[PDB]
């Protein structure tokens, strides 16, 4: 170890704490219990769990509260700008040691690798319009905008969207998202059409004044949601998750030069020879394999930028979208030669792997799930705090 910084997890636009869903682990699923299984290894490892469908930015802030301690701020401009409330729930903190100097690896999933990325640009920079903000109105301003915050020595995104995934041109996307959903509830044995009087699964929709309600179901809550503006408006995982969504990101959420960035890229699909389109590989996800993976491995869109080179994906993201962020970005991408660089991405490579085969919430017996995630353990251990200039 050249480290010593505990491990967090963090979870795209499904997922939920390890007491949520009966114990079902969305780091792990069917498989079982990736924390733990890290933890026991000897790599020290917590769980994030944020709204599910909320927007990059309000994760960053949920995820900063969860980490150090406090109320959910949400910043005044944000707030005022997109009419939900500042303030949000409240946390111990996981990690008060980060207000100490300590550090943190944060391993994100799915569209948690934006919001991770978002996370770091935040502690490092703060917010311009969140500082000007409180300063033309005299209102108080969270210390996440300010600047100056060092928590985050490495970054490690698993089949994130980077630049967006076409998932969300489908004509009919907003009914198969929350398909999705419930693909996901019968995964962990939970119905979508049963009123349950426990929680259990909470999409912590507190700045939107949004839960679901006695008597309803999951099936009736996301009829509810979709009419909603955590599904309507701008400040969302929906559109933050569509391509031009995640290139608005890119614009300004930027890889900060103290911290070192791994991505690994999913692909679950063979190309047609004929069509030079791409299909699920047997044993995807039933889910994606019939309603996501058709669409993402034959649809183009000349204008919008998507060619060929799009169409390979993991069921869920287009596997061109997830080595990092290059759609109205600056950041460079380093393909892993064997020397992990910091202050870019390193793209350590291409895994034969659906979206949630990759957290176990799909089986996949030739997928070495405790093997990938101990050797990711063992690699961002390796990570050098600081590095001197050699020949
Ligand atoms: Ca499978
Ligand atoms: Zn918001």
């Amino acid at each position: 170890r050249a480290n010593d910084a505990p491990i967090v997890l963090l979870h795209g636009f499904t997922g939920w704490g390890r007491e949520e869903m009966f114990g079902f682990k969305y780091w792990g699923g069917v498989r079982g219990d990736i924390e733990q299984w890290l933890n026991d290894n000897g790599y020290r490892t917590y769980t994030l769990a944020v709204g599910p469908l909320s927007s990059n930015w309000d994760r960053a802030c949920e995820a900063y509260a969860q980490l150090v301690g406090g109320t959910v701020d949400y910043g005044a401009a944000h707030a005022a700008k997109y009419g939900h409330a500042r303030f949000g729930r409240t946390y111990p903190g996981l990690l008060p040691e980060l207000k100490r100097g300590g550090r943190i690896h944060i391993i994100a999933h799915s569209q948690g690798g934006q919001t991770a990325r978002m996370l770091v640009s935040l502690l490092e920079n703060g917010s311009q319009e969140e500082r000007e903000y409180a300063k033309a109105h005299n209102v108080s301003l969270s210390p996440l905008f300010e600047g100056g915050h060092h928590f985050v020595l490495s970054v490690t995104t698993i089949a994130t969207p980077h630049d967006g995934t076409t998932l969300v041109n489908m004509v009919d996307f907003t009914d198969r998202f929350f398909d999705l959903q419930k693909a996901v509830l019968k995964a962990a044995a939970v119905a979508s059409n049963v009123p349950y009087t426990s929680q259990v699964y909470d999409f912590k929709l507190d700045q939107w004044g949004l839960r679901r309600q006695p008597g309803e179901s999951f099936d009736q809550y996301f009829e509810r949601l979709k009419r909603s503006p955590v599904w309507t408006s701008t400040d969302t995982a929906r559109y933050d998750l569509s391509v031009p969504g995640a290139e608005k990101l890119n614009q300004w959420v930027k890889a900060s030069p103290n911290t070192y960035y791994l991505s690994f890229t999913t692909e679950r699909t063979y190309r047609g020879a004929l069509t030079g389109n791409y299909y699920p590989e047997l044993g995807m996800n039933a889910f994606s394999a019939v309603v996501c993976a058709p669409f993402l491995g034959s649809y183009r869109n000349a204008t919008l930028g998507i060619d060929d080179r799009w169409l390979e994906n993991d069921g869920i993201v287009n596997a061109f979208s997830m080595n990092g962020p290059k759609r109205g970005s600056t950041d460079r991408i380093v393909p892993y030669d064997g020397t992990i660089k910091k202050g870019v991405w390193n793209d350590m490579g291409t895994y034969n792997v659906d979206h949630l085969e990759v957290i176990g919430v799909d089986p996949n017996p030739l997928f070495d799930i405790w093997a990938f995630y101990l050797r990711l353990a063992e690699q961002l251990a390796s990570l050098q705090p600081h590095h001197h200039h050699h020949h």
